[PDB]
């Protein structure tokens, strides 16, 4: 069986290392600029690459960035099968950090205009190529003019397949993946109150509610840690204390542990465990996508897991 | 007659337009991203250009971006013949505005290495090109590892010409230009005062020694407006109050616009008028670079002069 991620807006992410904090309206003088690929479906990949995990990065990448952004997958060891969008370039993110402090300043692109021609495209290849026993991840917005229902078209074209499909999506994007059934989202507190649209009852109890569509659930609660609702179980998930230097990115890489968990067979408890301890360690790191694999490893022993009860 | 820029360390402004303030440790979407030349040397000529006075951009760009380069210098009506350095790009310098705040952030990347051959190559196509006659202004910080040493055989090289030498410039790159005896800088007060390593003269004896070696001296006063020493006179120039928007590269189009004056054969007072008028209607300009030939021909009248005695 095979996973395959989606990033509807592919992005090179360009890294300016400055001195110091950022100083608005101020002269910011770059000390060095470092490249890496974004767009959440490719840090997802990176990630289960990383876990030697068999998989295959789908998308929609510009024709006159091409070589760029193939020669960043390549020194990230993505496979990817991406649609080309002739006249145009993928989008830059600029990511504004330092050596001396934590955390950095996002300034992303919007991202081009799909063609009808790559739309359908798209959703030729996931009927040609994702079969029933596959995963299929969409991770991150789509570009502009890319629509809501483009979006019903793409989720009930991978539906169609029977393969297991997980959505991290926020917004609008978010609430159809609800709606359409999907078999994983990550939502924060907030866009579960949002999506049931429930003011008055705990949280817990809106979790266990959406756990009646969605059966693999994972609701951030940012430092808290996590709640996770499977198979009508309810797991409080605290991760360990950790030096933390820039937390950009590291839900992305919870994403790629925790379907990484599942294509290894894990129980959900280890599954949980696992992709705590490498969003732990990757909240460790400077940049927004990378992770230590043995820190993690340590992290994931560290991770403690309460069955909440009723 | 002509005359001629120096651009030592060109770059390609990339303009992120965003809503509102710059969030630092925030993700701030970019609503437009707009492009536009950099480096003090191409703002002049850009300037000049807009006042219809012939000149030619000579400096160092990359290989690797040169069609975007060329393509943003032929929008901004600038004739320029540029030495190429292969395998490499110029440089970015992202500029984050926003249509709803005054000022710009900038944050530029460094600048590539110049090869020795093309350092060899600005030096011939200077004695192969300038003359008695012309006028050459050099603008700008020279790029990494283009040394001391370099800009001295550079300065040598023009004076060598006969020709009329400009140097806008800051710290040791300054502090040469005056040592080697240019027609043109315009430092600021703390330049003029760190030029002369003194501290207990007024200000206005500073300049009147410092204008024993610079025939053509401008002493930039911030808001309120300039000290010019020409001749054995001394001027105190006052602009008029403006709308002010973002005064980043207001001082680039002040230095085109006094060297288009004084192409144009201008009585140094009128040429004062010009460079304030034209630098007032940037500093009501959004951008780093613009001004409106219009307003600035209204804003040079309102400008006044005060001749300053002793
Ligand atoms: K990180
Ligand atoms: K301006």
């Amino acid at each position: 069986s095979l996973i395959y991620t989606i990033t509807l807006n592919p992005a090179i992410d360009r890294l300016l290392f400055i001195r110091g904090e950022l100083e608005k309206r101020k002269t910011n003088r770059v000390i060095k600029t470092e490249f890496d690929c974004g767009g959440k479906g490719l840090h997802v990949s990176g990630v289960l690459s990383k876990f030697g995990i068999k998989n295959e990065a789908l998308g929609i990448a510009g024709s006159d960035n091409l070589d760029k952004l193939y020669a960043i997958l390549k020194e990230k060891h993505i496979n990817h099968d991406f649609l080309v969008e002739a006249g145009t370039s993928t989008r830059e993110c600029f990511v504004v950090l330092s050596d001396d402090t934590n955390g950095s300043t996002m300034i992303p692109e919007a991202g081009f205009t799909v063609s009808q021609t790559n739309k359908d495209n798209l959703l030729k290849q996931i009927a040609k190529k994702v079969k029933k026993e596959d995963m299929v991840v969409i991770a991150g917005s789509p570009p502009p003019h890319y629509t809501l229902s483009d979006f019903k078209e793409l989720l009930r074209t991978v539906k169609a397949t029977g393969a297991f499909l997980g959505c991290d999506n926020s917004g609008e994007y978010l609430n159809l993946a609800v709606e359409m059934g999907v078999d994983f989202i990550k939502p924060n507190e907030d866009e579960v109150i949002a999506i049931l649209d429930e003011k008055t009852n705990s949280l817990e109890e809106n979790i266990r509610t959406l756990a009646e569509k969605i059966p693999y659930l994972v609701v951030s609660l940012g430092a808290k840690g996590s709640i996770c609702a499977h198979n009508g179980k309810l797991y409080q998930v605290i991760p360990p204390k950790v030096q933390e230097r820039n937390d950009t990115g590291a839900g992305d890489v919870f994403v790629g542990a925790f379907i990484a968990g599942l294509a290894m067979n894990m129980p959900i408890t280890e599954t949980l465990k696992v992709a705590t301890g490498c969003s732990a360690s990757a909240v460790m790191q400077q940049d927004s996508s990378s992770f230590d694999l043995e820190a993690a490893g340590k992290l994931k022993n560290q991770v403690s897991i309460i069955q909440l009860e009723e």
